[PDB]
């Protein structure tokens, strides 16, 4: 490098990612008309607030609402502003629009916001401007995961419903770090959102060239490939005996499912973690303890990047299944007086012949794939 | 560029800098190391909280007070805490001492601050601690824009009598966008700060460089050279028969008083801004109205990174006076009914012979300077 050791640190970095499958003035005028022209959208029903110093959502509720006005979202908390949460059905795993639209017709919410947990499956946009409606609510759109899979037009736009959308421009939409937050004008059915917006408001360049990227046909190419990578996984998923919460997804993430395995999200993130797979834990619906999480997210951007296609995700599935196995395997081998979370990571921090195996294994094949 | 139009306005951006004089895990814990040995700092008595994801000083405030504690600051307001404010002496410019001790007697606040508001003096750090002893307050100083005077040795330093000391990374430290907070650890009189700072808180690599450079005999060559050059400034407005606030200055940046003069800083602002010369109207201590500033504000770094020596910045004060002189003479000339700011700025905006005379004279020689 240019001098320090510094150096060594990020080339270690940078080789470990190599070896692991990862499974998680003028110029900002210019990127109000890129974003614009990215979404479809129209110039005058559509205005854009860019921002690349900075969260998101907070400034979206300051700017709208007053401190007597109160807000639903999925699986929100019962700070400044009341909050009453709506749920995924128990059994299906799907938004239960029918409880949202009661409890919505009787909490009267000031905004209803949408896409805000983790959930896999396209939501139903036209129903919650449906159930806006009736209230008189906002509906606010968080698409800050999916962004990417709708500029590509592969999954429909929230765009066509939303009164506010607001998205991150560094996750899905593959650009740098910033936010920002769409809002509409003229009839609403009478718009002022965008004063109140704007005023409870180096890489501009980045952001600029990230908005155009997104909007071409290679975009798309990767997205189509992200859907289907994702798709593959829930299929060899199922095929290996998993439940799935919401028995698949139409999205670039599976959530699967641990309940029938007998065996916890958190066991399989650390031995995941040792074998040079990157995954989270993730509470699911039906969990007993909010501190045990009973479900894994995993998501196939990061891999379908380097190349990766649905033959290598369904091996991906199968080295998760092998994780689940050899989890399930330790854990009944603990001793009883030894059994919980904290001695299941003392046990695996050890090492052992089968982790080494299958860590040299995974790291071999993932550094066959580049970082594209 | 690798596409798009961007590469032009990065062009022309860059274009009007180079004719303009400007006068304005492990990874972590390398920097946490880096940052105590850039200030000569004891690992035992002083630690560190960086962040490069981010204000500073409002986190160091929630971490230290509850809501009955009150704070005292350069030029505060009478918004969740309680403040009341200290100020200069408004015949000399130096901070009032005596007022400040005998007001944090009978308001008894929890944080003193320091290095808050715009000033060109020392602060007598060893003063604020008696205070603040007195009274039983913590001292915070806020080093930001006197950072890389500090870590060169070239200014004495407030580590020998701060509590807490907080900094941005990027303003004189010449680090990427982020922000540290150093806290002291041991006897007080006992510190209990740690935590509550830890708790209530891509680049990193930036970072750590930064600090690494900040610690070099080029850097300390770099801030001897800030302060010869503002020194030579101070000198030549007084030459030029201007009064300057606190009589001058110890630091990177001179506060220069209009009042004199007949003119606010604000018109003297425009008129720079239309020949290529950046930089600040400023309020300063004698001021009427609070919305017009009486001063304006020129500092050395920028052009003393481009190569600048006491003879060019000699040389810059006669063209901000240059820059009164002409702006006197509009002014005048204005017409009764159309006297007002607003009447200089379209007047200004019109442009003139002198304007496009000087505008391609201060552009030929800023030219010549490189953007090292």
């Amino acid at each position: 490098e240019t001098d320090p050791e510094v150096n060594q640190i990020i080339k270690d970095e940078v080789d470990r990612q190599k070896h692991s499958i990862v499974l998680i003035d003028r110029m900002e005028i210019l990127c109000q008309q890129r974003a614009l022209k990215a979404f479809h959208l129209d110039g005058s029903r559509w205005g854009v607030n860019v921002q690349t110093l900075s969260p998101a959502n907070l400034q979206v509720y300051q700017a709208i609402m007053k401190p007597h006005d109160r807000l639903m979202g999925l699986d929100l908390p019962h700070t400044y502003f009341e909050t009453m949460p709506y749920r995924v059905d128990l059994e299906t795993g799907i938004i239960d629009y029918d409880m949202l639209e009661k409890t919505a017709v009787l909490y009267r919410p000031k905004v209803l916001v949408a896409g805000t947990s983790a959930y896999c499956r396209l939501i139903d946009y036209k129903r919650m401007r449906e159930i806006a409606d009736k209230v008189g609510a906002y509906l606010v759109v968080d698409m800050a995961h999916i962004s990417g899979l709708i500029a590509a037009g592969v999954i429909p736009s929230p765009f066509e419903y939303a009164d506010i959308v607001t998205t991150t421009t560094h996750k899905s939409l593959r650009g740098p770090r910033g936010a920002m937050i769409f809002f509409r004008k003229g009839v609403r059915s009478y718009y002022d959102l965008e004063n109140p917006i704007n005023f409870s408001v180096h890489t501009i360049a980045a952001l600029a060239t990230a908005l155009k990227q997104a909007a071409t046909p290679e975009f798309k190419q990767y997205q189509e490939q992200v859907l289907k990578n994702a798709k593959a996984l829930e299929n060899e998923f199922k095929r290996l005996g998993y439940k799935l919460v919401s028995d698949g997804t139409d999205s670039h993430m599976v959530l699967v499912s641990l309940k029938d395995k007998d065996i916890d999200g958190a066991r399989i993130e650390t031995v995941c973690e040792n074998i040079n797979i990157a995954l989270n834990k993730n509470s699911i619906p039906g969990d007993r303890s909010a501190l045990v999480p009973g479900g894994v997210r995993i998501g196939a951007p990061a891999m379908t990047t380097r190349g990766a296609s649905e033959e290598d995700f369904v091996k991906i599935a199968n080295y998760i299944d092998k994780s689940v196995q050899y989890a399930k395997k330790v854990q009944s081998e603990l001793p009883i007086e030894a059994n919980k979370l904290k001695d299941f990571k003392a046990k695996i921090a050890e090492g052992s012949d089968e982790i080494t195996q299958l860590k040299n294994e995974i790291s071999a094949w993932a550094g066959e794939f580049p970082l594209s």
